[PDB]
């Protein structure tokens, strides 16, 4: 989907554990990794588009989860125009991103990388959240600092509250 005017909405999901470790995941037949993300389709809301997606990303649903926090701001970022594809219409070349930390409530043992036929991901790892954002190119990184950031201050008392 895309919008109209080559923007297309999107979400992206964040899962820690009390550790101040972040789920992190690679993407089916790439080998850079990234946090698990998906489009808002058109009329969904940008929570239940998160809750599509998590179930395409990592085949958890509602019940394993609470959502923590969630982006104030939209990460928005635009493509170096290499990436553009200026041949399809409409073209893309830029989204708004909104992230949200959920916290898994039975933990990583209900995570499923293979709801299709097919893995989404070819792997996945938790790392600590400053980790993840060296993996990544610049403008990937400027998005991802953000998206730590943003829900880092709940993760230190979500160690601490062990929010149960």
């Amino acid at each position: 989907m895309i919008d109209d005017d080559g923007y297309r909405p999107n979400v992206g999901i964040v899962i820690c554990n009390r550790q101040g470790q972040v789920m992190w995941a690679r993407r089916f037949g790439q080998h850079s990794w990234q946090f698990p993300q998906g489009g808002i389709n058109p009329g969904e809301s940008a929570e239940q588009a998160m809750y599509r997606e998590l179930f395409e990303e990592v085949g958890l649903s509602r019940k394993d989860v609470r959502i923590l926090a969630s982006t104030r701001n939209w990460l928005r970022y635009k493509l170096p125009k290499r990436l553009v594809r200026w041949d399809t219409k409409p073209v893309c070349i830029g989204q708004k991103q909104k992230w949200f930390l959920l916290q898994l409530v039975s933990g990583d043992a209900e995570i499923n990388m293979q709801t299709s036929s097919t893995p989404e991901f070819d792997g996945w790892r938790w790392v600590s959240y400053w980790y993840p954002v060296r993996q990544v190119v610049s403008f990937k990184r400027d998005v991802y600092r953000r998206v730590m950031k943003e829900f880092a201050s709940v993760v230190m008392s979500l160690q601490e509250n062990t929010p149960k």
